[PDB]
RNA sequence: AAGAAUGCAUUC
């Protein structure tokens, strides 16, 4: 039947002038045959077998051939009133007028308007069945902070502890409708940013122009941002949303943090191991870092980073003058003579003078997923050899410092990871640098200690490759058995703890770390 | 391990 309605959207699409109407109309028609569709597919799942089960593929083919195809149609409007407006300026600048062009801010508007329509049609859609999936059918593995961050209430509705084969289906399409929401706001915020803002005015079309666009618009995608990290929240094993926030983040030329998300993309433990993966070789191939680092190495520039953008792009290129030696490696140099070692010098005094736990949590994250993707061992091996370099210089911080959820990560990275355990405890700095830190800290446990939930770590981490879908330092056999899934998300707001959460969870990351150091000391 | 060059690192 998809194909059905897809065959005559194409048709309707395709015509010369487009019945605004027509198309909200039969949008509207469609959209109330799949819902009682679904509705019905899920009542009588337990009638057919399994396989069957059709509505995971129907729904990912509404979404891909009838709902995407009606916004990149709109998206095509806008872009051909934008080409217009470029072609009338040209032209007022050929004629030597160039005073009298003007931007027409009619029939951007009206495109728009019915594109927002359009948009406001399918984000209500997609609500009603999240809302339906989530409330209709007892899940235990729904955390509560999904469900209060939509208010939702689950009535005494249908408990399927039956099927946890259907439970995972319906997650699944809740998943699916929270990518779909996060994704349509995505493409409008970009819409709204490149083609409408810019037909807005003279001063607008400009700043737009000359500016490629410096792009602080960040502020227009945190509701689509906020929807992926429901879907993580919901499946993190699923790579799509953490793809997709990197496309944000590179569309606002946030390089680093684009690499970031197209790395946790790669590595969740259900990813295609495409989408990511690609991206981020494209942004490394361009000359966006090397541009910046000669930015920042002349010192005068217009560009203007922060001290963290500052080590983050330190951090690409001489991640890259080992991985992407064609781009980032001219000799000692890694572009126009600034020597290799003179930047590495630069950003490991950085690392204490500019101490953050998320910057360094992003950077190892970084450097030991280019580490994962190398394939030749010399290059492995000298990657290796850098980021044990950073690792020395963060244990040297620690030293005097607090980064009590870096040296966790640090410890579990170690942990999961026998060649990078091994390398780690063959370096005498290593060993000599950590047992100085492992020394600061005091603590009775001899054990994995066991606690009342997962920190914002475990969280962050939940099902990446790089420390095994999890950290083991901890026994959280009673956090794994659910009948309850809040503890997993963190979410201590049931537990009786008041201001002293922070004290709690600083004293067991010490007993972790305490005795998980030990234990790799011991090796 | 040396030896050489560039700013402990990088390069042959
Ligand atoms: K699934
Ligand atoms: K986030
Ligand atoms: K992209
Ligand atoms: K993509
Ligand atoms: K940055
Ligand atoms: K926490």
């Amino acid at each position: 039947a998809i194909r059905t309605y897809s065959t005559q959207l194409e048709e309707i699409l395709s015509r010369k002038f487009s019945d605004h109407s027509l198309l909200l109309g039969f949008n509207a028609s469609v959209q109330a045959k799949i819902y009682t569709w679904i509705v019905n597919d899920l009542d009588q799942y337990s009638k057919h077998p399994e396989m069957e089960f059709d509505a995971i593929g129907v729904f990912d083919k509404l979404w891909t051939d009838f709902h995407y195809p009606i916004i990149k149609f709109f998206q095509q409007q806008h872009a051909v009133v934008f080409e217009e407006q470029n072609r009338e300026l040209k032209k007022c600048q050929k004629e030597g007028r160039p005073g009298e062009f003007k931007v027409r801010p009619v029939e951007m508007r009206k495109i728009n308007d019915n594109f927002m329509k359009y948009i406001k049609e399918i984000y209500q859609f997609y609500g009603k069945l999240l809302k339906y999936f989530t409330t209709k059918y007892k899940n235990p593995n729904i955390p509560d902070k999904f469900l209060e961050e939509f208010r939702f209430t689950v009535s005494g509705n249908a408990i399927e502890c039956q099927d946890d084969n259907f439970l995972g289906h319906v997650i699944h399409l809740s998943h699916k409708c929270c990518l779909c929401l996060g994704d349509m706001l995505r493409n409008q915020a970009f819409i709204d940013t490149n083609y409408v803002v810019p037909c807005l005015s003279n001063k607008e079309f400009f700043k737009f122009k000359s500016s490629p666009n410096k792009r602080n618009h960040m502020g227009s995608y945190v509701k689509a941002i906020q929807y992926y990290n429901l879907c993580i929240m919901l499946i993190p094993a699923l790579s799509e949303p953490y793809n997709q926030i990197g496309v944000i983040y590179n569309s606002v030329d946030d390089k680093f943090n684009a690499i970031y998300w197209f790395l946790r993309s790669h590595f969740s433990r259900l990813s295609e191991h495409q989408l990511g993966f690609a991206n981020m070789s494209a942004i490394l191939k361009k000359h966006w870092f090397t541009t910046a680092l000669v930015d920042i190495v002349n010192g005068n520039s217009e560009r203007r980073f922060s001290n963290a953008n500052v080590m983050n792009v330190f951090l690409v290129c001489l991640l890259g003058y080992i991985y992407c030696p064609e781009r980032y490696k001219n000799g000692p140099n890694i572009v126009k003579k600034i020597p290799f070692s003179k930047i590495e010098t630069d950003l490991f005094k950085m690392i204490s003078s500019d101490f953050d736990e998320q910057v360094v949590l992003k950077h190892l994250v970084v450097m030991f997923g280019i580490v994962r993707l190398t394939r030749e061992d010399e290059q492995r091996d000298k990657l290796l050899r850098f980021a044990f370099r950073y690792v020395e210089k963060v244990l040297v911080y620690l030293k005097t410092g607090d980064g009590l959820m870096v040296l966790r990560f640090i410890l579990n990275l170690l942990r999961e990871n026998a060649p990078w355990l091994q390398v780690f405890t063959s370096r005498r700095n290593c060993v000599v640098y950590l047992t100085a830190v492992l020394k600061r800290f005091a603590s009775d446990s001899t054990t994995r200690p066991t606690r009342m939930f997962f920190f914002e770590e475990d969280v962050n981490f939940r099902d990446c490759s790089l420390i095994k879908y999890q950290f083991k330092d901890f026994n959280d056999e009673a956090l794994f058995s659910p009948y309850i899934a809040n503890m997993v998300v963190g979410d201590y707001s049931k537990c009786d703890l008041q201001d002293a959460v922070d004290e709690y969870v600083e004293r067991k990351r010490t007993d972790a770390v305490v005795v998980l150091g030990k234990k790799i000391l011991s090796g």
